[PDB]
């Protein structure tokens, strides 16, 4: 059972695809195991770069393929390197840039909490053939959080485990529990842009919506909300065009519907005040003057939308 | 006639292109057949990964090319693996991510029922040369439906069949019935986002559109519906920018046309009310009070879209 | 002069690029020619798939490169196959997906008539060396016309010709008339979508534009025409953002100009009526009642533009 | 010093990238030079296609690499062909699609004059080793300019020159004047689409903007210009979203700014007219009748833009 | 420790990705070192182009892989060349196009000062094996600044240094200090487009926003600011649709927020004017006359952003 030691170096995690639930990761893989002692030129370890690695394999060098389980497509592999030591040991070092998959929940945008995951597992060798001895991940990140889209929080989380597959080859003794490495990097979204450029003005839009009750005439009260209605649509447009596409409603999407709700509610109330009367122009002096009622009733509905 | 057993493992179905009628599928293919017994090291199966497979083929290993009939372009092949057994049997395992084609009807969007199809067929070997014995498809997906865009319903539809080509090679006896595996996975679109962020507020727009008749003056009644027209255009725009591009009208597209219609009808009625008179400002108390006539008359247009 | 038989199988024509005058074609090419008889294992036809073809070419197998004259870039080749018959004949079969170029006029969009073209020609062997004997094209298409963007007219038109190049190598006898196969597929755009979702609502806009004349006051008449102006711009935006990009104006584009024209023309009349007087407020009783003049005057200008 | 004759065939120039100053060219390069006499099969010239050229190079065929100096990235090479003559001469033929760079000034859009340039130069061989004897360029183009985006003007300008590099290897005699072929093709933009769908309606907007002075009331005069301002915003949006992205202002971009100014200037006067009084509402009968002042002052300021 | 001299030629820096913090660089690398003296054909230096370089590596030619540290993905390599001199020395010349990463601060857009960086490091050989002797970078650029998006300032900054890695093999002597070349190119953004087409009219919107106080009636004063609000919304959209996406607010983003604030302040003031009274109709003749108060009160808040 060959013991394989892994070391992952993470350079950059970028380009999150919200729709595809995807993120790109650039870095290096280092895999080490001990083989049969070799005769190296001179006696210091022998270096075999890119092209030449295949040539060594053709001569029977065992270099096991390690698969990125949760990779989308196949990674762009940069430089490959084999370091052959005379005492037997082998070090496979290669740089990669890959597109990775993971379950991502974006409901509480733009205050989402995400975790970037890497899953490594031998493609052909089961737990009894190839075994992951240990793994350390180096997240060589730091500083300038206010410049980056994501703020990495913890340090790299690591777990070597054994994955059992129920439907495999015509093999029955016990060859089915491949050993799998799982790396986890926690991150939080930089909410600064969405607060100041979306939440804030949306708030002012919704706030200024309530100012329709301070209008004197009914004709004024009603027609203005059509302009106000037209505003929320215009804002829904600007929102939807810039925010990331998802198959569900976010906090902001809820806020927009709530905006649509306030205006349509105002429309009903304004009409109600005017034509529900006991003479003709009896605009319910108090209901037309609900100028504080549903702004704070909106603060009640606002606190429940979070609940 | 070589009997081949196939097993498909579906990891991810994502990235639907509505216009090209395209969807992406990531997974593994496993194909197995029994060859002439080989003498493997020890007696345990011999493993051959990626690069080395080609070399073995040059030495006379028969590894049949299985074509994905309904693939767009050529799929990204990840790791390749040949498992050679001493008793003869051969197992081909490879990871793939491909863009596949299938007829997709998006008329009743966002309430689609779609089906993702895979069609496997040997590229050069007919039914009498190579025949598909059986296939099981493993959709190891489950849970968290409200996070994913599509909801997979059944397990997997499977069908091995024989395709006759009328125009083929220089063969006339019977080399023309290639065997095809056809895998079908049914899915329904997650309508949650589109209902709350598109359907609902559109309804309120159309709803509030009719409130233009509760205006007192003729000028108020008329001028306001222009703002209302401008509202539907703005909403039609917001719709088009976000929704999937199609070469036909959807339910949503139809609602928008209906929006244009309701406003245009009111325009006609409002002008009519004022100018259908025996003096000049005889605004027909019944027609200016079509405040219940065509709002629920629109519910007839709504039931006709359902019929 | 080697006689070559060609068969093109068209699977899907999609992805028309309006600006580049380009369309994507997925399908198979089959080329057959008769060489000197071979000794195949047994006597059974020999099959050579992908990788192995190059090995045969290195050993002196003549497989002429057949170039797609009008392809942009180089096509995505799927599976390749050499079928070598013992009587001599050789069959090259390969799947391809390519982006093809052709002159495309989109002026009378969305009512275009286009034709999808393929041009095959030997890359290195002239007519006296290699000549295209015959070609059949199989467009295994039919049905689902109102689900698809294009309606195919013919089945497939073909023309084998000899292309004379006037400026080539320092060769003078007669080596310059390469034989070319040209396949043509006629198609018509399904204008239904653009009619209901673009032509129609634009029409309602222009129509309701004319309703500016049923307004009483001058201030109403003029101020309303500014909201009307803003609506057409809103529509111009919505149109261009969704419709295909071209280097010229379409039928839809002209309607938009016509909308702008009607309103600016209306602006001129409305101002004219008020200030062209014999007192100050003598609004010309007939010119203010141009409520029918240019609605049918636009239908006159509209019907003349069709000429 | 090997005399090399080159012939460039241009099939298609498309896909201008305004920001990157890039354009795509599809075509063929043909290179001919005379080597030491060969003994060819039969005695007529030998043809070598794609794959086989590398094999010939491995056995000592000198095929010099010709670099596209102004290519961005590395070109899509189609078919390669070596034609080996017994009298010595060798003819290299290959099809290419490449993205080329050139300084492109788009200031006077959509009335650009552009020139598409190709620069060819040997990668490793200087003027005394390899020299370009002559070059002819064939633009096999013609007809239907009103169908294409760019109108090719000239035929093709040609220039073989000697390029001196001052910093190369530690080499000193005179090995620094690589011979370079420079192909230039002039073209003019088809302004039809931009004129009718952008210049004109923008023009009508700016013109009709001035109709703000024929309004009676101050409130009307002022409030209308807010709708007028909102229109230019809408138009700026529609323009910029469709127009090519640039790092400078175009003619059309200038038109838009001119619109903002016309409207803001109107706002200032309208406020000015009103509060510059001998009572409160004494609007200077001539300043309210600046209905002719700055419309023709706009044509005076407009012609200065030509200066 | 092999002394390697490097020379980078920068052709084009283009395509900045604001979110990914990425820029594309086209150019050449030249690497020179002295090997063991060779016997070259004739006696003049031997040239080895593209394909043949691998062949030399197989026969034992040491050609060290020099890795681009801050490269995203793997660069597109154009022509490769090995120049082998008889005295021993070897020169590697290769053209490259790569996407590079660097910390990029875009806060003060469109007035960014950016620096484009290249980082070279040997992939497999440490400081005691391979040492960077010296490096010169040639940015053969100059002139035509008003045409390009970025204005290159310096002549290019250099830093040859030694990077220590702390976590590698079970190696203890001193092999962990790879030598790294870092090239820096300073650049400034061409702000012209964003000033005239974004900064300028946005200011006019804000300026004209204040003109709401020159309105006489209360309803006019209040209702007009809703058109004004909708305009800033309209403008926020146009800004966002054209300007580059970032995870933080820029000056322009701030200008828009300043607008939303200015208008909301007016809404509150206008409402305040109307209802804070000692009679009923005391619309503060003085506070409605803040027509100069917060135009300069906005200039007080505005000048604070410079400090």
């Amino acid at each position: 059972p060959v013991d394989v030691s892994v070391s992952i170096f993470i350079n950059k995690i970028y380009g999150v695809n919200t729709l595809e639930q995807t993120y790109k990761v650039d870095g290096y893989i280092v895999a080490q195991w001990t083989g049969k002692p070799r005769k190296t030129p001179g006696d210091k370890p022998l270096i075999v770069e890119n092209t030449q690695i295949e040539r060594w394999i053709n001569n029977g060098l065992w270099v096991p393929a390690l698969e990125f389980i949760n990779v989308v497509g196949s990674p762009d592999t940069g430089n490959k390197r084999l370091m052959l030591f005379p005492d037997g040991r082998v070090i496979y070092n290669a740089r990669f840039l890959g597109s990775f998959s993971n379950d991502m929940d974006f409901r509480l945008f733009p205050f989402d909490r995400q975790q970037f995951v890497l899953e490594l597992e031998p493609f052909s060798y089961n737990n009894q053939q190839l075994r992951f001895s240990d793994i350390q991940v180096y997240t060589e990140n730091i500083d300038n959080e206010e410049i980056d889209e994501w703020w990495i929080r913890g340090k790299a989380s690591t777990h070597i485990s054994d994955i059992r597959y129920d439907h495999l080859s015509s093999v029955q003794p016990n060859q089915n529990e491949f050993s799998r490495i799982t790396v986890r990097i926690d991150a939080v979204r930089n909410p600064s842009y969405y607060l100041w450029s979306f939440i804030l003005p949306l708030g002012l839009i919704i706030a200024a919506s309530w100012s329709v009750f301070w209008l004197e005439s009914f004709s004024e009260r009603l027609q203005t909300s059509f302009t106000l209605m037209l505003t929320v649509v215009a804002y829904a447009f600007y929102t939807s065009n810039i925010l990331p596409r998802l198959p569900y409603t976010t906090v902001i999407d809820q806020m927009i519907i709530a905006g649509y709700g306030s205006i349509f509610a105002a429309i009903l109330l304004i009409i109600f005040a005017h034509h529900r009367q006991a003479n003709g122009v009896e605009d319910d002096l108090l209901i037309q003057r609900c100028r504080l009622a549903f702004p704070l009733g909106f603060l009640a509905i606002g606190c429940v939308l979070v609940i």
